[PDB]
């Protein structure tokens, strides 16, 4: 039997189509995973190929929780640590944020989405260490989900990395994942530090996870990611009434004949709820919105809000706090 919940599939389809039409976007995808089994509860694309599984994107800012997790898991970084977040150069390349802060602690790096801050956490590790971590999340790895034409994505071998590449990969450029691989990677945060396999068949046996970080680290990162959907966070549009939601926003410039252009974006929103003990992961991407905004929060946040809130109601999960 399929693991797909037709009520969630219908909800995802309606909300995705409403957003793609409203933002006059080229395409989009929604994935809903069971946060503790890796079963696919919903998987919808705009008409055409199964982009969720066939197409690879640069994850951009939705990659940031992973270097943050690795830094905390190493014991080299504490959540309360502060970093110099001023723009800086690696040879002729600039690493910078859209909004400059001289310093941010780890919660601020997550809340505000600091490329600089994330890069300073990656830079404490060797290229081999960071490659091994990305490989352990499934980047560049076949999921064997059961879909044909499944992308493995791209993870360049660390032996070829220029120092600028380690930095940009930490904030999601210079490596590529499908949306299904990115939703899968988030099971490291939801399943107490173990990466789950993904499947669209109902599970009969407990999936065997692979340990990537400590359960204590996963719990701390989920707490940090709630800041994204609260006041001051980039993902406040994705807040769900009656729950705490851990999430990450990303807006990525697209690559046109090897150059990043400022008039073409991919908007991504990924999150999980209830934040402290999540039941589901919801991943949304909308390709080239052209009307009514282009930022993750405004384009994909509302899709995430409706799909996550609707999914929790369908699965019979009670709100953990009074509604407002
Ligand atoms: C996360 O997604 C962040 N997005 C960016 O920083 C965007 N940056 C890029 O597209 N970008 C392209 C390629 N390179 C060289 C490898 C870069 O260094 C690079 O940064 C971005 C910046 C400005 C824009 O106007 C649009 C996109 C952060 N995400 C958002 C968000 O969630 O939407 C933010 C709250 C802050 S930037």
């Amino acid at each position: 039997a399929l693991s797909l919940d037709q009520r969630i599939q219908t909800l995802a389809y309606e909300e995705l189509n409403k957003a793609v039409e409203y933002h006059q976007a080229k395409a989009g995808t929604v994935v809903v995973l069971d946060a503790r089994t890796g079963e696919i509860l919903a998987l919808v694309n705009t008409p055409g190929r199964n982009r969720a599984v066939t197409d690879m994107i640069e994850p951009g800012s939705v990659m940031k929780p992973f270097p943050i997790a690795k830094a905390l898991d190493s014991g080299k970084v504490d959540t309360t640590d502060t970093f110099n977040t001023l723009p800086y150069k690696i040879g002729p390349a600039t690493v910078q944020d859209t909004h400059v802060y001289p310093t941010l602690d780890v919660r601020g790096i997550m809340q505000k989405s600091s490329n600089v801050g994330t890069s300073k956490l990656s830079a404490m590790f060797t290229p081999k260490e960071m490659y091994d971590f990305y490989h352990d999340l499934g980047v560049g790895v076949r999921m064997h989900s059961g879909f044909p034409g499944e992308s493995a994505g791209v993870l360049r071998n660390w032996r070829k990395w220029r120092p600028i590449e380690q930095a940009t990969m930490s904030f999601g450029y210079g490596l590529q994942l499908s949306l299904l691989q990115l939703a899968r990677a988030y099971t490291v945060l939801t399943h107490d530090g173990e990466l789950l396999p993904v499947s669209f068949e109902k599970q009969a046996v407990a999936p065997k996870g692979k340990r990537v970080i400590k359960a204590s680290t996963a719990k701390k990162v989920r707490e940090l990611m709630v800041s994204v959907t609260e006041a001051g966070g980039s993902g406040i549009a994705g807040a769900v009434d009656g729950f705490d939601v851990g999430a990450k926003t990303g807006t990525a410039r697209k690559l046109v004949n090897g150059r990043y252009v400022d008039y073409k974006h991919v908007a991504t929103f990924i999150g999980f709820a209830p934040a402290k003990n999540p039941r589901v992961i919801v991943a949304v991407t909308i390709d080239e919105p052209t009307a009514n905004g282009y930022y993750s929060g405004v384009v994909t946040g509302p899709v995430f809000k409706q799909v996550m809130g609707g999914s929790l109601n369908i699965l019979g999960v009670s709100p953990t706090k009074p509604l407002t």
